[PDB]
This record gives C-alpha cells, sequence and structure tokens, in this order.
C-alpha cells in the first residue's frame, strides 16, 4: 500500500519570476527580487580569502551603488545599498513588474517550507524541506546556491521565510530570516561552529501516525495513553520535542477516532522499537510530515 | 549525517502556464494547452454513473465542439475535438502564448519525472516521483486531479510524459503518455484491475549505495563481487530489476573508486538484512534516487 504522501512544494512560478544574479567580482550567487528591492546574502560581498572571519561592517563601508551587478536572466541598475543582519538590501531603479503579493515571516521548527534552488539567478530545482529542530534543514545545495529562497503561501500571498547561507560540516544547511537574522545560533562565517543537537519533531511523528490510520494501518494503537504533560517530560530526555497540539492535529484525532495521548503512548513504546513490524513501509518514526501535510494530501483540507 | 539527497523537481512555472480547466457538465478536469491544441483525459465526457464502464467511442460521436467548455485561471472557444487513446485532444482558437519549447515521450521504470498537481485547473503543488517497475508511480492525487501532468526537462525543452488518470486499489497511481496509451496494461475504467508486481529498481539502488559512498559511508563494500549476469539471474528470483548500467552509474564508479559488480554484491546481501546498521540513515534498500539525481545533487553533473 502506497500512503498517499509525498514530498509536496508549492509551485515555483511567481518565485521564479523574482530570482536574479547578484555580483560583486569576487562571488556570483542569487538574489530576490520584490518592489524596487533585491535581497541577497551578504558575503557576496566577500573575497574568497575571506570567508572564515569577513568584517561585514568594513566591507560595506568599501561598497559603492556600482559595486554591485544585478541581472535577471536585464541589467538592473543599483541606486541605494544597505545591510540588515546577513543580508543585503539592494535598491534598484526598476519595479520587478512581476512582484507577487508577499510577507516576510519567519518558520519554526517542525514546519515546512518550498525551497526553489537556484544558480547564477537560474531556478534549477525546488524542494520541501521541514525546519529542523536544531535550526537547520536537510536540504541539496551546491556552491553558487546561497540566495536561493524558501517560502510558504497562503492563497495567493507568498510568505518568504528563509534565504540560503551556508552548509555545515554535517551536510545540513541553514540561513537567514528577511529579518536579517541566522536561524540559530549560526554565524554566516565560513568556520567550525557547534551545532545544537537535533531532536525528532514529535508533532510530525502524531501526524504521520495519524497518516498511517488514516491509511488502515493502526496495530500500534491500544488504549494506553499518555498525556502531554508526561509525554513532555519523557520528551526532554530522550531526543523529542515537546509536543505541543493544534487544530490540524485536532482534526486527524477526530476524523480517525484516536486520542492524541494513544499516540504520545505509542511513539514511547515504537521509540524502543519497530519489533520487527513497519509502518508506511518505515521501520523508524517519521518526522518530516506535518499535520497540515496529512490533512491536504490524503484528507484535502486546506 | 545528511546524504544532500532531497527529492527535486524541476521548478514549475512553465508548465504552470499550460494549465487549464475542461469541463463537459459531467466532469471538470485539468487539461494541458500547448499552440492550439488542449489535451485531457478522455473520461471528461463520461457521466458519472458510467465510469464503471464507458463506452468512450459513443461518448466521442455525441459531443460537439460546444460540448467543452475550457477555460484559464479566459474562455478558450473550441473549434475541433478528436480522441488518441485515453486522450481528447481539443483544438482552441488561441495560441497558448506561453507555450514552451517541448517534446512528448514515454517514461521508463526507475526513471524520475516531476508532476504538477493541479485542481480545476489551478496548480496546487508539485513532487518528484520514479515510474514504478509495475507501471504505476506513489504520488498523491485527489479527487479533480485528472490532467495533471508529469514531465522532465532537457534544458529549456520540456518533455512531457504522463498526464494523470486514476488511483488503484492500493493506493498507487497510473495515467497516460500523450501518445494516448495508459502505462502498462491499466484501462481507464473505475474497476477491478489486476496489479503486476511491484520490484526494486536494481540501477536506483546502485545509485544509493554510491550516494552514501559519497558521502563516507561504505561499511557496506567488500572486494567481493557479483557480475551483471548472475546478478539479473538473482533478481528474477527475488523481486529485483534486472540491471542495465548507463553512463550515469559509471560516473559514479569513477568518481568512488567502487565497481559496480561490488556494489551487485552488496545489494545480495543487504536485501536479506542490514544486521542492526543503517546507510544513509535507512535500514531498508532505496530505490527513489536515480543515478542522475546523485550525479546531480551530490557532484554538481547535469
Ligand atoms: C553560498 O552559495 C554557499 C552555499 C554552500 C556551499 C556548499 N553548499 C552550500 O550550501 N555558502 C558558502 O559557501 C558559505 C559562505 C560563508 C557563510 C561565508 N560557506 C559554507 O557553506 O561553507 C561550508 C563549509 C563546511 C563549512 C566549513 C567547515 C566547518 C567545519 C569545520 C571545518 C570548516
Ligand atoms: C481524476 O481526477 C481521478 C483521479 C483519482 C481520484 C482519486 N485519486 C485519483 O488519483 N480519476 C478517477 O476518478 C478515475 C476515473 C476512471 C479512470 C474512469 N477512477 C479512479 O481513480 O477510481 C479510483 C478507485 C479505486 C478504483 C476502483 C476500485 C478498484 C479496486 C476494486 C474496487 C473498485
Amino acid at each position: 500500500h502506497h500512503s498517499g504522501l509525498v514530498k509536496m512544494s508549492h509551485p515555483s512560478g511567481d518565485v521564479e519570476a523574482c530570482m536574479v544574479q547578484v555580483t560583486c567580482g569576487s562571488m556570483t550567487l542569487n538574489g530576490l527580487w520584490l518592489d524596487n528591492t533585491v535581497w541577497c546574502p551578504r558575503h557576496v560581498m566577500c573575497p574568497a580569502d575571506q570567508l572564515s572571519d569577513p568584517n561585514y561592517d568594513a566591507l560595506l563601508i568599501s561598497m559603492t551603488n556600482h559595486s554591485f551587478s544585478v541581472q535577471k536572466h536585464a541589467n538592473l541598475r543599483v541606486v541605494g545599498h544597505a545591510m540588515q543582519g546577513t543580508l543585503l538590501k539592494l535598491t534598484v531603479d526598476v519595479a520587478n513588474p512581476s512582484t507577487p503579493a508577499y510577507t516576510f515571516t519567519t518558520v519554526k521548527p517542525g514546519a515546512a517550507f518550498s525551497v526553489l534552488a537556484c544558480y547564477n539567478g537560474r531556478p534549477t530545482g525546488t524542494f520541501t524541506v521541514v525546519m529542523r529542530p536544531n535550526y537547520t534543514i536537510k536540504g541539496s545545495f551546491l556552491c553558487g546556491s546561497c540566495g536561493s529562497v524558501g517560502y510558504t503561501k497562503e492563497g495567493s500571498v507568498i510568505n518568504f521565510c528563509y534565504m540560503h547561507q551556508m552548509e555545515l560540516a554535517n551536510g545540513t544547511h541553514t540561513g537567514s530570516a528577511f529579518d536579517g537574522t541566522m536561524y540559530g545560533a549560526f554565524m554566516d562565517k565560513q568556520v567550525h561552529q557547534v551545532q545544537l543537537t537535533d531532536k525528532y519533531c514529535s508533532v510530525n511523528v502524531v501526524a504521520w501516525l495519524y497518516a498511517a490510520i488514516l491509511n488502515g494501518c493502526a496495530w500500534f494503537v491500544k488504549p494506553n495513553r499518555t498525556s502531554v504533560v508526561s509525554f513532555n517530560e519523557w520528551a526532554l530526555a530522550n531526543q523529542f520535542t515537546e509536543f505541543v497540539g493544534t487544530q490540524s492535529v485536532d482534526m486527524l484525532a477526530v476524523k480517525t477516532g484516536v486520542a492524541i495521548e494513544q499516540l504520545l503512548y505509542a511513539i514511547q513504546q515504537l521509540y524502543t522499537g519497530f519489533q520487527g513490524k513497519q509502518i508506511l513501509g518505515s521501520t523508524m518514526l517519521e518526522d518530516e510530515f506535518t499535520p497540515e501535510d496529512v490533512n491536504m494530501q490524503i484528507m484535502g483540507v486546506v
């Protein structure tokens, strides 16, 4: 049996129309052109020899407007520049005529978003990831991908939440929000940095166990229950996020007739082992699908 | 460690600009508007009471041009209609001004393609799948999704390979090629149909074991080797596709210094069990990534 679950991204066309190339003569990376503003990682200003301890304030001072070359695949004349956190805000003389309705938001651990991977201002692929509890994502990015963007979509409105910055020693990725902050405790410097420990996203594991029930797979469901408070105490000792219920989880509980606390108990038992059994073809807990994924893909509920 | 592998779809914008809604008064589904032609599943002509044994030849005869309502989210005036296999070809009076460069191709088992899931002519998500050895895909489709399209991209050229038709009793999906044939032995009738048995895609399992080596994970590699001929004899007895090497696999062998026949032996041993170990965080063989995925995402080679 197939669960009906796939890694589903938003259609990317509206964001593709916003991608540009930004060059400073050292690095080339991607930017996001909205209205009269082009957003891009500030390490475009960095010569390669200084990526390990850049002094971005001094680099910024050393630039003028024509230090930046912006191209859409048009040349966009830069008429202002500023730095916000780990991002540059370039003002250009032409408003993007394809600017979608948009907001800037921060994504929280466990939540999914879509990524448009771009190289040299050209969109090359799209994928979806969940923000990990340690503020990394398990992405697919190579040299030249910085400035690739992550977003969610509410209706017609694109909520931009991520601009790609760097790969960590363990192959995971991180980037900035459009307030210029890096996710987590990371710095946009190419040096060893402590990485917080990752954790299983409990709410998403619950979502996946509900997807299993919705597919007729419920061997792991017993009358036994663990309260949210008790589970969260356990979680802190076992590399699980604390569980916080949402209306999307509640909708899964209503549809299946299985209580959240029954699946919190199940998780505690499954964590110790699947005892040779499988759940939706897996022998380990899956936390890469959200309650909203399950509601939308299996139940049709957005 | 993260492998650097994700399920990567093409950017969807060029195909989004080709999607329309087609209605006959019973069903509404999606169509693909290229040049002056709109392609859509022929069961748009079907009243719901007849989806189990439709007589499509008689339905076709009963239609006229204005039996079909085509809308882009514009109304497109239908000025000709024809049936090719399980698809209708509607001729419209306006050429799609956003028609990309395109071809029609058939996809083969093990190969990946991108899907744009659409409802009521509106793109709603994108995902990637591999064509299974039994000519199904493990997709995510609900009522109203027929006419959603699958495609690959070579350069600027979109190779359309799939138009969605139906869900099978086991939750998997199938559809047609743009020559009008259904993939596999399936019929576009809503009745019980025998499903061929699925198999592990050996070439993709080899690709994934190479991705593991490229990530520093090679515990399963021994000097022991199994020839292609011997492996393929084994595969026929063990629900594996026969292995056929390609230049993309050869490139992985060259980069890692590990021979194909070493990984064919590894597969034969791993099939019987991982003995408590993991490979790229999995306890079972993974066949949803292609040699080309591994070359592109990990090595940068398209
Ligand atoms: C921008 O395109 C680029 C994206 C990276 C490149 C490879 N994959 C990606 O996702 N980002 C960078 O090159 C970034 C630049 C700094 C933020 C200024 N540097 C980066 O990602 O470097 C990666 C290497 C692994 C980290 C340094 C090691 C850490 C562990 C100790 C040894 C050094
Ligand atoms: C078109 O949008 C639609 C897509 C389907 C609906 C649900 N998920 C999908 O992917 N396609 C159909 O509705 C299709 C129409 C026929 C081809 C004319 N019918 C379809 O997919 O029916 C699905 C149900 C499961 C199959 C019938 C059972 C088979 C096993 C025995 C019992 C009947």
